[PDB]
């Protein structure tokens, strides 16, 4: 039938930390005219726009920042989400709470600040704090492989709650975030699956377990391809759609 | 002997939370013909830029933002110090522990992210969280005199930390302010201290008690001079070196 076709923004149709180059943003726009098209991202509006330009509403059908808690379909806002209005106040207190008291427990070398960084579709936990210098950082990702805090923490977490549909996922070197049951990339399908589309394509790099882009990948509602770089996006395009 | 000027900044140069004049700027850079002027604010670097031009570094023989943590004399950086080195990492993390142990404890209508901010020279400590939106930190505000929330907060932890060498100060509308006993504005006389200066005057706009510039002006190091506004701060130097 009718298809979407699904990009992560960064190392997809851009390079890493690098803004699209007008050629990709021109081969998209001559895509367009045979396909609807649509880009998601872990980043906020504002950082899509540095990365795609301050036109992008207007140029994709469908643009999905913040892994598609924040939503726009044919250039108005097809819908807003947080993880306050959905978990609660008084569950994202109980949370908060219990973070801080277990926080102020751990014998540490050093403390900091910024232990809770509030972002809307996440809480990046920190027992050192993210305000540390990097050289603070290095000093406690050594002292957690031999300690495993943040391991110990993320346990009494789950037992605590995670019956509320929270997920806990340990990444980088000081923090956890917690973000409910399925706050990944697969977020946005819930915007185009009511949409009449009979295969939804989707390009990202992240494509392995880890990856930002794998969770989404697997899900059976897409046809995944997996990419190395914008170059390799055009060619796979030019294959499938001539 | 020679003499100095200190001018804290915002209402005493410029009108509250606005730019200075052009009037006022070119009348400070006749005066600093006839002396050594500096200027001194709580604030970021970045935020002195905005208020008195760029280039503010070269303009003024001495600048101290930050209460003076970060200092500039003659364009360049002087020597520098942060909360971690002179309080210590032990009470840097007691410290921690207990506002974090006690912001766990209070009920409020909402929590966000950055309870600490770690600063160079002091810790805020926000009950609600630095990262509010607009309209929770206003209802964070005007519930705040309803139940002397950060008040009560403020007062708990003088008890604990008696005779620890350290101060506190609600300010703003979110946060309340911990810094070494001396971290005021009066950090910077460490720095125009000597340098042969008989006589150094001081200009302020809160001159009263609990007012951030009280306890410089009262400093027997300085000649104290209260200012109702930048156009009175003329008329005080224009009395005392024309
Ligand atoms: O309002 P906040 O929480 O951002 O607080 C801000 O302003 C206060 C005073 O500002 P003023 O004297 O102009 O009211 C400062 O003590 C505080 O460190 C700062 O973060
Ligand atoms: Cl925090
Ligand atoms: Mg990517
Ligand atoms: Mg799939
Ligand atoms: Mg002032
Ligand atoms: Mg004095």
């Amino acid at each position: 039938g009718p298809a979407l076709c699904l990009f992560d923004v960064d190392g997809t149709l851009t390079a890493p930390r690098q803004k699209i180059t007008k050629e990709m943003d021109d081969f998209l726009q001559k895509l367009r005219q045979k396909i609807k098209i649509g880009v998601v991202g872990g980043s906020d509006f504002e950082k899509v726009q540095e990365q795609l330009g301050n036109d992008v509403v207007e140029k994709y059908d469908y643009v999905f920042p913040e892994n598609g808690l924040v939503a726009y379909k044919d250039g108005k806002l097809l819908c807003r989400q947080n993880i306050q209005s959905h978990l609660g106040e008084a569950l994202i207190q109980d949370l908060i709470n219990y973070c801080l008291s277990y926080i102020a427990k751990i014998k540490l070398p050093k403390k900091r600040g910024t232990f809770i960084e509030f972002r809307n579709g996440m809480l990046n936990v920190s027992p050192i704090g993210r305000s540390c210098s990097q050289e603070e950082r290095i000093e406690f990702y050594e002292l957690d492989k031999k300690e495993n805090i943040r391991q110990k923490f993320v346990a009494d977490l789950r037992k605590e709650f995670a019956g509320k549909g929270l997920t806990f996922s340990i990444g980088g070197q000081i923090s956890f975030d917690v973000f409910p049951d399925g706050w990944d990339k697969r977020y946005c399908l819930r915007h185009v699956e009511n949409d009449g589309y009979k295969t939804i394509y989707f390009f990202g790099d992240k494509t392995m377990p880890g990856g930002n882009d794998h969770e989404i990948f697997t899900d059976p509602r897409t046809m995944g391809y997996s990419v190395t770089a914008p170059e390799d996006t055009r060619r796979i395009c030019e294959l499938l759609f001539s």
